[PDB]
């Protein structure tokens, strides 16, 4: 859920997710429409594809654990969804953290307006 997620991406960016991450782009809130903004918009765009593919599930609900090995993050043995969604979020904090590079002030608190058109996955 939010809740673990958030955790991977404070401890991987130094940042809090919300609201670090939660308005960032066209991709990095709730929306999905348009062409990222950058980098860092494209981590969220991947991570709503990889949500997107997790029809059995319930990705930004579902609770599940993980733990950290050798300094980094370990989706621990659970239900196959708390599995994957568990990778989809590592998969996103680990891409925020490689691109802080280029990440962008001006792209927090975006407007959706100005994101439309449909971007396949
Ligand atoms: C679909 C989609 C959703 C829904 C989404 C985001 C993106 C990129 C998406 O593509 C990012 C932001 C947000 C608005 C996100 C994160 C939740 C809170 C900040 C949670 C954090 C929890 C903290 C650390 C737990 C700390 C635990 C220790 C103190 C033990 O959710």
């Amino acid at each position: 859920s939010l809740l673990e997620f958030g955790k991977m991406i404070l401890e991987e960016t130094g940042k809090l997710a919300i609201p670090s991450y939660s308005s960032y782009g066209c991709y990095c809130g709730w929306g999905g429409k348009g062409t990222p903004k950058d980098a860092t918009d494209r981590c969220c765009f991947v991570h709503d594809c990889c949500y997107g593919n997790l029809p059995d599930c319930n990705p930004k609900s579902d609770r599940y654990k993980y733990k950290r090995v050798n300094g980094a993050i370990v989706c621990e043995k659970g239900t196959s969804c708390e599995n994957r969604i568990c990778e989809c979020d590592k998969a996103a904090a680990i891409c925020f953290r490689q691109n802080l590079n280029t990440y962008s002030k001006k792209y927090m608190l975006y407007p959706d307006f100005l994101c439309k058109g449909e971007l396949k996955c």
